[PDB]
């Protein structure tokens, strides 16, 4: 199962992604990663698992709040 839980209703989707943009591209391109995320991280239902890792990185500037957001916007939109 999934360790991101559905979104709250009317959840701004918009602005998570922008988020996503800002906080996923600093150290890296998403995109670098994207195929293996898809495939390791979102099919087996372990985008937290992979938020929260990149979180406890130095100076990711994520904060618990971001991935919230980041994983919801990853696991339901990416
Ligand atoms: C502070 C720098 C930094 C930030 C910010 C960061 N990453 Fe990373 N990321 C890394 C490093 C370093 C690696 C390579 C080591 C590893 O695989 O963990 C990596 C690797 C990855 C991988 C590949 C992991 C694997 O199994 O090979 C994924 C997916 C990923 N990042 C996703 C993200 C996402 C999603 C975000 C935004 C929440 C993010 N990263 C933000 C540093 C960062
Ligand atoms: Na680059």
């Amino acid at each position: 199962t999934s360790d991101v839980p559905p979104a709250p209703a009317g959840f701004d989707f918009d602005a998570a992604k922008k988020l996503v943009d800002v906080r996923c591209n600093k150290c890296h391109t998403l995109d670098s990663v994207a195929d293996l995320f898809r495939t390791k991280y979102k099919k087996t239902g372990q985008v937290n698992l992979i938020v929260k890792r990149m979180q406890g990185f130095p100076g990711s500037g994520i904060s618990d709040d971001d991935a919230k957001t980041i994983g919801i916007w990853l696991h339901e939109k990416f």
